[PDB]
């Protein structure tokens, strides 16, 4: 049915590439986003990351607030997707 | 909102790159209702700047006036993040 492959996705794609710095982010994506919807980005992240680093789920459940139904949610993103998070993660660890 | 957990997704969004690297980040991130709604407020968000009427924008994006009501109290009253992110794409342009 519905896809993510058009003209206004990418846009909104050149849009988050020329924020420069964590302030820059902020200010778009409180614009753009709830409250809710930004927490619920950052925790599926933090899911991410503790899944990576082969955490049970009590563990995750605990330091995140996450769910079963919303970890077994990133769990397959992170085993069956595009491998993005392993993406931004080695990146991030080039960094420094 | 401004929390340790919240920067570290942003460290994430600053190192992609490219249109590529969005679609792989934000297709495992995101469902497509969530990235498509997004979507349609950033081409209400246009649209409302360029001062279409709420008819002209739902016709075209398929948005509430719900919706539509929404973006606009983030363009008034809001961080201007709307209008940042516009005006470097419009130079990027020029």
């Amino acid at each position: 049915g519905k896809k993510i492959r058009t003209e206004e996705v990418d846009h909104l794609f050149e849009a988050i590439l020329c924020l420069k710095n964590k302030e820059e982010c902020y200010t778009f994506f409180e614009d753009v986003c709830t409250i809710n919807e930004l927490l619920s980005l950052s925790q599926r992240f933090e899911v991410a990351k503790m899944l990576t680093d082969k955490r049970t789920y009590l563990d995750i459940s605990e330091k995140t607030g996450a769910s079963t139904a919303t970890i077994s949610r990133v769990n397959r993103s992170l085993n069956y997707g595009n491998d993005g998070y392993e993406m931004v993660f080695s990146r991030m660890k080039e960094k420094e």
